């Protein structure tokens, strides 16, 4: 079971699933081997009904697609479509938040409001909207309008790109025509240009993909902005993670997916429903988190994270998960089938995200509170049905310090320097206490023993004094193995990093260091790390491709992770990916993505499947950046 | 060679290609056999980096994707993405025309203007824009604004759907939530909902696809509207088709692709460049058409159609094709490679559609005339280089009567009834002289002997008195085999159809019938057939799913054809497809698309690979519609 997951709680539930005959994601993976190699390397195209066209990576015919598409055109078109799909996900999430905010301030959805008015005003200022003498409702209306306008062409380019990166970075990108004109505009142009008999030049196609990845960044940054306005900017919190946060005697309710628009309501509403839960024989309602909507409510409310990504089925295998409340993205549709074995009530809430066999509750922001109680009453009912059943919850959980928004990080640092908060961080980079910064992002992947790449790479960077930040299921992986527990700083961190984390923590009244890894939130909250890195660049007066900052999508799965990896490259970062993206069938495309893009954006992909080697390569990229600034390393 | 193409000119050029060693689309197809069956049936998914997930159509494991996605979810997601890609193509084309028109009336592009002011006023009226007391420039500005607004969410749904179908049809579609909210909005939502861990219910997914197909119809109808305003509504024309329209002693210039924004300029500009061509030793510039941009200039100017679709390479094999001017869509990228063997200058003109090895001229509407002369001078240069070379142009061509816009058809019929022009058509349907109407649409496919399905089905419907209309490469197939020559009416048409075609032709001063098949234009001009069918429904006071009208994508290839087939079903038509779409791996999806969608929209797919059987099935669908209206059959 160790070959499947490094998580001990997951290993325990795999044994339970095996002996009960419940098929898991790892069993379905085993049944899929040997997997198709052509697809695995990108050398397959089904973009017209003359296909499928497959090209063998090596040997004899076929060597080109039926229409004449070369290996490099086929690879580049496939990648562009996956970038577009990721952008469509992150941007659909942000779009729903934009409508939610507009409804809130237009009197239509009273469950929603401007919770962070400071953030609302900073956003409108960054965008050029008038704060002085305006009602907040009017300002927010304008912010929601600008958000929605960024999806289509207009007289300005996408503002959630051009106003969030330094002007020098926007200049480099404009010179190559990489600034998106509109988020859904770019998505559609990708789908056009990659369709049969259209763009057939690898470099032309990949430049389009870089631009579409920036549309994805815009949607990430928009999603983070709008959720912070609506639900509050995260500040440091203390909670727990892993399966042991489930409680046999409570109504256990998982919130799962990405969009917190209803799950934030679930959180507050469940608190009111406590006595109804006690009346049913439970101690209360225990809301827990799965995947990114779990990260959202962890970041803002301290909701414990139950599990993540590849291992999400294992929460139900405990037999104690009474409800799983779903919005969209990264939900294994197998949960609907597994629910008949485990008694879990699986509920979908989003019109465009249903699963055959799951109960559907038509969530509307206008009825959110009523929708929540209906869903939670179903969870209470399910708890009743299992009264007296035995459950198997692994008694395994870790302590998690999280809530490090960029505002929270700046405030932590400001306790060492009130009017130049970034200076103590830069000082410690300059003097070597902080070698550099690494962002871990993205998913788990069934092909990688769960969390193995995240923890292996994390351990080696921390020993080398890298400041490590994390989002999404990268944060999930690190949090479930103790990397967000300050009591582990001594074991994990180099001497220089320990001193800095300790200096900041002791200045924030903690009497203990910051945690070894800073949890910056969900997948769209990768945009928080961009805001921190951009503010660092603006403070140093250099572009991002000169900073000792790198990114690692160490166990990437989703098309969203591919989009994120691509805009990290596009804004200038060396970007590790720890799973093979479908590009190895074309050396020209690989050479563009890992070498010659350096001369366009300054960033580049690092494809490395061995986690110890990936750590060496990330350190080398960090150190090259250090030497380029004249620093020691 | 007969197994490859039923076109004798194509067969002759295949022999030339074989003996010169030039590899063709049919050779590349042969090298691809046996093709992957899983892909061919839809049972493959690469929507995340855990894949590819393939399911065998029959037998043992694997039976589900790694994430739990069933065969029916995988099939439905793949189809939805192909519908989205088609919509992205048709809508990108329309979007470029919208910008071209706005530039024209804003004084920025003097090569462009309002050529059809009657059409401009009818469009603004259909949309609710004020004609009275407004400059045409102001009206056109508003029309272009409404066009661009239909790409994103707003207070109205997509007007190029809701204002072009009968209100009863819009009502049926609204009741199922099928009206698009915005063209690129729907494209992106498809890419979201089909990404990993999102929509996982076949019926939910296919309803989304129906709605996205209507976004494709909107883009088709927008493209036709804007091109008619800019370049004139087609009226009946006489020309020729097939390779024999090339002339050894002229500068032969093919316009190839879909968007006529530059090719219409090529047409008029080439006329001015005649003496420069004579000075070079040519008789002049012989502009000819390939694929849909060829259909555009044929419909409006009588430009001869040289060839279409699967056989486009064969035009260059003559050795007489001096330039091939490309915009986007359905261009085999092999033309760039074949050009080094044939001396052809291949020129791309669109920023998002380049081909490695082709000369690129950066067309801008603001410099269109200058761009045209530069491209045409290159064609003159290439003619010079081949002065004295032998060429092999097959002396094979057919006579083509075309230009039957819906306005042209209504005007033809109005010579039999001036103030009720649709009545003579309906009368002859009622009394049986016209059994019904069939629209042939879409591509050639290398898997089908070129034109075999179009002509076989056409021959049997015409003998049964079906009024046959055609667009795109369906029109190309029928025109190259004599189906647009009135001299063939006697051979091809039933007695009832002959009498009607003769009655209309003799009323239009022709002294001869209309041609056996009415050429309604390019692929976006499938929207013309919708306008005719909707006007027929509105005249009879019934919905489209009660009319004896059917559609046949007899040799479908492109994702655009899949979108078109799907919106024909969605507006209510029995819709034949003569190539296997990737759906046979899921019986539930097949059953939805061919049977139970009947209860939603009234239309349905007819999947039939044998052309004689497909003809019987189309006739049966026509006759069922006849009996439902109480008519004899
Ligand atoms: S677009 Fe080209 S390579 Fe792709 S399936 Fe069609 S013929 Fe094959
Ligand atoms: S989305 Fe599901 S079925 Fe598709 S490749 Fe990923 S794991 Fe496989
Ligand atoms: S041949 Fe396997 S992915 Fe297409
Ligand atoms: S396994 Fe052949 S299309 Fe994927
Ligand atoms: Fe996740
Ligand atoms: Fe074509």
């Amino acid at each position: 079971q160790n070959l499947k997951s490094t998580d001990r709680a997951v290993q325990q539930m795999l044994d339970k699933a095996k002996r009960e005959g419940i098929q898991t994601v790892w069993d379905r993976y085993e049944a899929m081997k040997p997997q198709c190699g052509c697809g695995e390397t990108g050398l397959c195209c089904r973009h017209c009904l003359q296909g499928p066209c497959r090209i063998n990576p090596f040997g004899d015919e076929p060597k080109v697609g039926i229409c004449g598409a070369t290996a490099e055109v086929i690879v580049a078109r496939g990648l562009d479509r996956s970038i577009a799909a990721g952008a469509a996900g992150h941007s659909g999430h942000a779009k729903h938040l934009a409508h939610t905010l507009k409804k809130a301030v237009q009197g239509k959805a009273a469950s929603y409001m401007i919770k962070d008015r400071t953030k609302l005003h900073s956003i409108a200022k960054r965008l050029g909207i008038p704060t002085e003498g305006q009602k907040d409702e009017d300002i927010a209306l304008e912010v929601a309008k600008a958000a929605l306008a960024d999806f289509h062409e207009k007289d300005t380019p996408v503002l959630w790109v051009t106003t969030v990166l330094p002007p020098s970075r926007v200049k480099v990108l404009s010179a190559h025509g990489l600034i998106p004109a509109g988020i859904d505009h770019e998505i559609a142009e990708i789908m056009h240009r990659t369709s049969m008999g259209c763009d057939a030049d690898a470099q032309n196609l990949l430049l389009g993909g870089l631009r579409c990845s920036l549309a994805d960044l815009a949607g990430c940054y928009m999603g983070t902005d709008l959720a912070d306005i609506l639900f509050g900017t995260p500040a440091p919190v203390v909670t727990e993670s892993n399966l042991g946060v489930l409680k046999a005697d409570a109504v256990n309710v998982a919130v799962h997916g990405h969009n917190p628009v209803l799950s934030d309501i679930i959180v507050s509403v469940s608190k009111e429903m406590e006595n109804e839960a006690r009346a049913a024989g439970a101690t209360g309602i225990n809301v827990v988190g799965i995947c990114c909507t779990g990260n959202e409510v962890l970041m803002r409310h301290g909701i414990p994270a139950c599990t993540h990504s590849v291992s999400q089925e294992m929460a139900m295998i405990t037999g104690a998960l009474d409800a799983m409340i779903l919005d969209y993205q990264c939900i294994q549709p197998s949960v609907a089938t597994i629910a008949e074995c485990t008694g879990t009530t699986v509920i979908t809430t989003m019109e465009m995200s249903k699963i055959t066999g799951a109960t559907h509750v038509n969530f509307a922001e206008e009825a959110a509170v009523e929708n929540a109680k209906q869903i939670l009453r179903l969870a209470i009912d399910t708890f009743k049905r299992r009264k007296g059943k035995p459950v198997e919850i692994p008694n395994i959980k870790t302590k998690v310090v999280a809530g490090f928004s960029t505002e929270a990080i700046i405030n932590a640092l400001s306790k060492l320097n009130a009017n130049d908060p970034l200076k103590p961080l830069i000082d410690n980079v300059v003097n070597g206490n902080i070698r550099g910064v690494c962002l871990f992002a993205g998913c788990n992947n069934v092909k990688v023993p769960q969390d193995q790449n995240f923890t292996t790479i994390a351990r080696k960077l921390l020993k080398q004094n890298v400041l490590v930040v994390a989002t999404g299921c990268g944060a999930g992986a690190l949090m479930r193995h103790g990397f967000m527990d300050p009591a582990n700083v001594d074991e994990l961190c180099g001497d220089g990093l320990k001193a800095v984390l300790t200096a900041i923590g002791e200045a924030n009244g903690l009497g203990g260091p910051l945690p070894p890894v800073l949890h910056m939130g969900s997948c769209v909250d990768n945009s928080r790390a961009v805001a921190l890195v951009a503010a660092l660049a603006n403070r140093l007066g250099v572009d991002l491709d000169r900073l000792p900052v790198v990114a690692s999508a160490a166990e990437a799965m989703h098309e969203k992770a591919v989009a994120i990896g691509t805009w990290a490259v596009t804004i200038g970062l060396p970007t590790h990916i720890g799973v093979l993206p479908p590009i190895t069938g074309s050396l020209p495309v690989t050479q563009i993505l890992t070498s010659s893009v350096k001369d366009i954006t300054g960033g580049y992909f690092i494809v490395e499947l061995d986690p110890e080697t990936a750590a060496d390569k990330l350190l080398a990229a960090i150190n090259e950046r250090r030497a380029g600034l004249g620093l020691p390393w």
